[PDB]
């Protein structure tokens, strides 16, 4: 998954039909509850795999900060694991010890039996709870950006990013409850495959081109080179700080030549393009501030509100904003937060 992927929890609080709330939230993206201390099995967890596309699985803590208790629960939790997926999760949000350092070791030794099982580990739980209850920093410590923190606001089952839980280390972050258990991807998977370059750049007069291994460089198309997509025009160059239209859709080549993905700056104007490229037209917000921007014939442009208050202020070419604000009522739009 990356930045601003959407992705649902489940339980069996959520039942063995949770094709309902995947249609509402428009991905099939699931972490799904396998177990709880030694002895209990999520039942509907055969079901809502079928009915889904799991990125990972969760284990809901009882071990307080009993270590050896977590290795039991770990073992648990990892002897059913239905699949292969990048990511398995604790859930520590109840029944913590007395010892905040019992608790984060006992912490420390699940996520480290996560690891050595080949699976990346992730510590869930809420702000005030971490705080009182462990040392999240000897957990990131040891696992860095693990962390998918809850921080629902008025729960209200939009994300809400006054209310975006201020914690180092989130790679993920679950916005509400309401109807249903709803998360956003704040960080792109690691990505612990090396890509090779099958050539080398060579820089003339004129630009970049590529010579590949057999001799021959790319032209008039994208390649993808080092895990990266350019495009190439026409002399074998690759495109560098411009905008290309590409079967109806706009794409962006940046400044490295790299086609552009999420957020970019173009000039002082701010661009959305989705994960394959693609520019995204009409309402996008990211963190606190609404952007609408439009590709009509080519002309782009990018409507900035600045949020002041409980108001967002359209900002003019000039860089002024309106004396009153533009807008309280939020836009129901595209919600980014990275």
């Amino acid at each position: 998954v990356k930045k601003n992927d959407l992705f649902v929890d489940v339980s069996s609080h959520n039942g063995y039909d949770i094709t309902g709330i995947l249609e509402q939230m428009g991905t099939t993206n699931t972490i799904i509850k396998i177990s709880e201390s030694t002895t209990y099995l999520n039942p509907c967890l055969s079901a809502q795999v079928e009915q889904s596309n799991p990125i990972g699985f969760y284990h809901f803590a009882r071990f307080g900060g009993d270590v050896a208790e977590a290795e039991r629960e770990a073992q648990f939790f990892l002897d059913n694991v239905p699949m292969q997926v990048k990511y398995l999760v604790l859930d520590y949000q109840d029944d913590p010890s007395g010892d905040a350092q019992a608790n984060t070791n006992a912490c420390l030794r699940f996520m480290q039996m996560i690891a050595d099982a080949g699976y990346k580990p992730i510590y869930y739980s809420y702000k005030p709870f971490t705080h009182d209850n462990v040392d999240y920093q000897q957990i990131l410590a040891q696992f860095p950006n693990s962390l998918w923190i809850a921080g629902y606001g008025l729960n209200d089952g939009t994300a809400n990013f006054e209310y975006f839980p201020s914690m180092d280390g989130i790679r993920w972050w679950q916005y509400s409850s309401n109807p249903f258990d709803k998360n956003i991807v704040l960080l792109d998977d690691e990505e612990d495959d090396k890509p090779k370059t099958a050539g080398t750049w060579k820089q003339d007069s004129k630009g970049w081109w590529f010579r590949r291994n057999n001799g021959s460089f790319p032209y008039n198309k994208w390649e993808k080179i080092g895990g990266v997509w350019y495009y190439f025009d026409s002399k074998g160059y690759c495109l560098t700080s411009e905008w290309l239209k590409d079967n109806e859709k706009w794409y962006y080549l940046k400044d490295n030549g790299a086609m552009a993905t999420g957020w970019v700056l173009v000039g002082s104007e701010w661009y959305y393009m989705d994960d394959s490229g693609a520019m995204v037209t009409g309402w996008v917000k990211y963190k606190n501030n609404w952007y609408y921007m439009t590709n009509e014939r080519g002309n782009m442009v990018s409507n900035e509100f600045i949020k002041s208050g409980k108001g967002w202020y359209f900002m003019n070419t000039n860089g002024e904003l309106a004396d009153n604000p533009s807008f309280t009522k939020e836009p129901d739009g595209l919600i980014t937060v990275a």
